[PDB]
């Protein structure tokens, strides 16, 4: 199952990468769902080929620290998640990301000095990986 789109449904919980049988998962679209907790704790490497993960307009609370394991993301749309507060440092390893929409995202971590360029956000998090004072 390469691509899957289930946008604008009423999805409560998507399962973690251990429940899915496929191995070529390359695009997941789940915008406009009632999703609370993105689960990536167990065997997050199975989604290592994902190249698009949209979760906009959900009830996401916190991006898991294991999100850095999805080393091949090119887009990640976690926009319009009001309850979302700050990005984890470990996200800085997604070196192939080129799109990271931040519209209507009241972030605790200040990137007003950075701006909106996604690569800058990623490099900033990558530097905060080494040391943060």
């Amino acid at each position: 199952l390469r691509s899957l789109d289930m946008s604008s449904n009423d999805i409560q919980y998507l399962p973690g990468p251990a429940h899915w049988k496929s191995l070529n998962l390359r695009e997941l679209l789940f915008s406009h769902n009632q999703i609370s907790i993105l689960d990536l704790s167990e065997k997050a490497y199975l989604w290592s080929r994902v190249e698009k993960l949209h979760l906009s307009h959900n009830k996401l609370k916190e991006i898991p620290p294991e999100i850095g394991c999805l080393e091949n993301l090119t887009s990640l749309d976690v926009s319009y998640n009001l309850e979302l507060r700050s990005f984890p440092n470990e996200m800085g390893k997604l070196s192939k990301i080129w799109d990271l929409p931040l519209d209507e995202l009241h972030l605790n971590f200040d990137f007003k000095h950075i701006g909106c360029k996604a690569k800058d956000i990623i490099r900033f998090l990558q530097q905060r990986l080494k040391k943060a004072v």
